[PDB]
């Protein structure tokens, strides 16, 4: 009803409801809209709705986009996030013609900060990939910045739950794949397949049996194949292990992980060596899960 | 040619069951889709909100699954019908070997340049 | 207004088994016809052959209880529908039945026709 | 007082099953009659087409066990009893079933109807 | 008119079964209530001093099939449905119960109560 | 004396039992009596008649031999005019073949006399 | 007021078993107190020393909730010392697991008044 | 020494009951004799009360296997051994029965009486 | 007044049993006893070395019905009853088994033995 | 067409057994013919001894109708061929109440001086 | 040339049963003789007396007897014995075909010049 | 008093199955020994190698029941008998299990062996 | 000569099925082997992939013994053969508890290129 009035739509920018850009007429400024048709799935889905326009209006985070308002009209809903063109962060990171472990941990960094905050704040995201991780603009240092979605949480404190079975199965932690109750750090076992992949360009678990995939998963098998590893700082593959750990509770949270600086240090300290082969892979993996996933 | 298309998306979806992605079974089906099915005991049932039950609970244990005889009947360019037998050898909860037999239909129908599934009915032991 | 054609094509087609017309009963069904039924045993049959022995060798009341309807264009469409049999046994004493029906029609030369039937339940 | 109308009607009803009497019968249900029974096999039958088929079909006896009457105003009630019947089976053995059965009576047209009954047993 | 008002404050026991709220479903019941259900072992049972040993000891899933709706007058009503419930057994293993369930709402002081319960016949 | 008198009259109550004699049996019972038996089901059936059917079909048509059984009788005297009676009963039969067969029944009746007479107010029968 | 009476000390007797209170239900029994039941096996035990088996090991154990339902009492009335009370018994209880169950006992009660205070000289139950 | 006194009584025993002369099994039991048997359904049945109504209602061969006999002095006796029963069904079909059978005899005036009969577990 | 040693021979005698005391046994029984019971699966046993063996294998109750005694004498009797034992299975659950048992009892060098005895039922 | 000729010499085989006429389905068994089948209680029967009990006794009549299901043909040199398919019979049981059962058969056909004949058979279910 | 013997006395033995011939098989038995069979319940009867019942009364319908996989022990030039399958071919009271396994161990024992059964032990069904 | 021997070598055999000795048992076996038994289901066993499953993978107390003897020569003897046998399952229950045994010894250079052997109930 | 070759074949099958050996059970099968047996619920299964799940599952392993009774060897020329024998494992089940169970096999040889190949396999009982 009011997004009718205020707002212009353009191009769209993704599908799923179609995203795309529009303009503030009143105070004339960009945003993105989620144009949410009116069939979802009645119930579970307008549940959805609701917890991820919650979310995001909590969750205001340099590295996040920030909400601004939740219009609804007749035969659609509108959720006004931020806007952006910036294309996917593991497809710029190809067309770098510098990559070391440098940039990686400028990466891990950014993520690590969008992920405390909410942390911070009793939410946690479930479903971290490299699909939710974009690029604010194509500008130079642009931020990298979390995808909102979608199957997302509100924990009570530190208190442990089952909260249901979500998520890719390649990021999926094995607290969760074991039917145990979990919470924060099953984002944290995202970062570490995250990280493994910012570095090598190949994803530590996999199998195309998926249940061979999940067994992997819930064995925590993987391991630095030499020679590619080989060049690969000792601090970079002792982060990893700390993110990878099978038990949670002793998992490395995420305040800690920025703490330790294989990332901010080795910013300061680690190999920048532009790794072209490992890019390569990683280019390859990439469009392979586009037609793949 | 036609019938490879349906053998296509009946393997997908026949996939989509088999490793629990519930995510592209609702792609595959449309929203009013209604199933005849063992679990649903000799009700009709419509709608995606009754197998979503199936997807989250009961599905990693090795599961195989062998398809027997299939017919594809074509009813156009729009809409199809296939029908096949449905094997799967499993393991229960003493580890044993194990195998059941379904007998199963789907009816296809292309919307927007895409077949899903608009009626299924199964039989056999579920 | 179509479905009603389905209905009555459907109608038309139970009561030509309930009377034992195989004629009527070919005349509506494709010649290469699939069925799956209890009397197949689990396979797959294709043709009217097995059907045959039904008419040739074998007071009823017959129930459709919620019979759905899927249109697929002009020419193709496919029915489901709850079958409730009322029957006595040599016994005597009335019995009922329940079984569950999927009809498949595809319109040819203008006439539908079933090309293809899913049972189950009731043998 | 209201209570032995409903058993009035009632006791013509289960009499007009007894006697095989398809025209009271149908005069005693609405044409929309709706019905839980085990001759269903667990679907829900409206109408009187499916109870026709029962009535085209020797000494049994009926008792009546607990019945409570529910008064819902001055034109509907609904009464819910046990049915027990002693029978004989064929070989002439006597033998006996029970029977948990509700009836919904509605006044229209000043007269008591059947709008919806469920049984459950045999 | 009152078919949505029906369904509201059926959906409202619903809730109050599923939360295990037994002091709502003692607002929306007769104090004397009857009712025919499984676990009464056919027996009629009276009261909600029945269900609540059931309301203080108790992942599934509902699906009600044909709900069909009898207005009797403007305080009288009548809803009878089949209720289908998906649950895990003991074993974890996937399992479905049917249940056919009739509910006889009367009104009183503007407000619908539960005055006799019919289930059949899965616990 | 009175275990006696409770005896002779559960003797002729299973007599009036064994020949199908309603007329007799209905002078022995209470007209407000009630029953426990597994024809009933499980419920507490009231009166006479639910009886009355198994004396016109079963019992009055039986010609067959038919031998009952009373082991261990248990009486309490509750006063002058009340007692109760439990025994084991066992029927020797013949079935539709020519075969003999043996039930047991657990009963137990409870006698009131009223007008000078015992009469039964309540029984309860276990077996078949 | 007798008729409530027999429901007073039936509702105490059952509440004794509830409980396992064995004391309350040696009060409120005869000594030489007949019984049939299904642990019983067909046959008359007397006594009280077959049931303290089930108050000692079965019912003394219970923590688990256990609700008790007297559907349709009929009572009769034979003089000032003699009464007799006929019940459906309906148990919900948790069983191994956690699943609850329910149990239906057909029950008939003899009460005796002896000393001022009813006793029971017989019982009988029927279903499991 | 009496051992064969002992099959003598009862051999006329056995023919007592293959004639149905239940005169001779009078003389031959005492009037107090108790009897353990599948047709008393686990009850201890007195007197030959019981075995009249077989006496007064009844193609078969007997074999006696392992015939054990205890001599308790002067006056008592005991006899155990296994029956096995040929008889044809009322299908015509030739079917084969067990039974464990345990006489009790007691010298009375110069007589061999039965004075307790425990048979398991065939009728 | 002999009923009662035939009790008290007995009640030592079952005592033996629930106790486990072969010793006892074994000078109860003649030693060539023989005896019928479900154990045996319809064979006749002869002595002890098949009773030993349900000697080497919690709270139950045993309760005696209906005692008959036959004195044949006065160095034989004869004691039958109905044995009913109360008892729990594994998961806990009160059990109860009746048995219907035949003991013959011989007096031979002043003490009374076991010769023969039978059992049906558990 | 040596495939088909396999069809042919099994059609008439079957028809032989419907007809209960044992002089054909002689000509068709080699002597020293091989038989599993539920008939023979798990064990190996030899010649045609045995089913003469069933060619005298049964076969000698109400409506029967047979359809065969998924036949394959093993072609195994020029001499040797081997048919395996399911056999599906309607018939009735004593007042018809029709019935159908279903048996998995195999064949073993080999030719002897210009003449197929069954060296062995197998069969499950019936 | 020695085992064909004890073959021959068996089928002489098994064709005295299967016509009901209780003459030629008591001359077949030694008076002695034991025999462990399902008839028996478990128990060992002794002599013919318990064989006779089922001479006269059991015994024109149609049956066929096969005798499968026969082994012979020989002991002597006077002692034998032969274990083998029998299956049984008969009508019920359906007029149905059935078939029935026992195994079957005979004992020979060469006494005056004739072949005689001393003990036999069968199992399986009747 | 040969009677003996065969009884004497009988219990050796026994004795040697219980203990699992598969030496002393195969010495006492001949080498085309036969075999009924219902580990067999049906089938003739030949050799010793279909037993030595048992003394390789495989509380007990044996009783043996009226044991006959058929002497045929000085080199060849049949025994039969009942074998009832006292264990304990996993449940930790005492059960009691019979299996009529039936052993063929042949003397051999000496030495009785078992050619064959037909063993029933018991699995 | 030629049935002895059949039986060692045979034996080196029996041999890699018990071993859990699916690389030499391919060789000696035909890639588009035939096969009925009660794992495939009355249906003909065609191909390897339907006992990859068996050698891939179970028999990855308790003490295990075969045994063959009655083999019967039908030679069909120089390049074809069939046998046909009865199979019975003695096995354990959970803490044995020695159990054993009874089959009944059939196995079509076929040598192409100098090697026997199964071109078509039965079994009941299983």
């Amino acid at each position: 009803t009011r997004f009718t009035e205020e707002y212009q739509l353009f191009e769209e920018l993704g599908k799923g409801s179609v995203v795309r850009r529009c303009v503030k007429v009143l105070a004339g400024q960009e945003y993105a809209a989620m144009i949410i048709n009116t069939k979802k799935l009645s119930a579970r889905d307008h549940q959805k709705l609701e917890r991820e326009a919650r979310i995001c209006r909590l969750l205001k985070h340099p590295n996040i986009v920030r909400l601004h308002d939740s219009i609804s009209e007749e035969g659609h809903h509108y959720l006004i996030f931020d806007l952006v063109t910036g294309g996917e962060l593991f497809e710029d990171i190809v067309a770098r013609e510098y990559y070391s472990e440098a940039d990686a941990s400028h990466c891990i960094q950014q993520i690590l900060e969008a992920v405390l905050h909410c942390h911070q704040m009793g939410v946690v995201h479930r479903n971290l990939k490299p699909e939710n991780l974009l690029l604010a603009s194509k500008l130079k240092g642009a931020a990298v910045k979390l995808a909102d979605f979608g199957l997302a949480i509100e924990v009570e404190g530190e208190q442990q739950a089952w909260f249901g079975f979500a998520g890719t199965p390649g990021y999926l932690s094995p607290e969760v794949l074991r039917k145990d109750p979990y919470g924060k750090p099953v984002d944290l076992w995202a970062c570490g397949v995250i990280l493994y992949i910012l570095l090598v360009g190949y994803p530590p678990f996999w199998d195309e049996d998926q249940h061979r995939l999940y067994q992997q998963i819930k064995a925590g098998a993987y391991d630095f194949p030499s020679p590619e590893w080989d060049t690969v700082t000792p601090e970079a593959k002792d982060l990893i292990n700390k993110m990878l750990t099978i038990n949670p509770s002793k998992r490395i949270t995420a305040a800690e992980a920025l703490k330790h600086p294989w990332i901010s240090h080795r910013s300061t300290v680690a190999s920048c060596m532009h790794r072209q082969e490992t890019v390569d892979c990683l280019k390859k993996f990439n469009a392979r899960r586009k037609l793949k996933g």
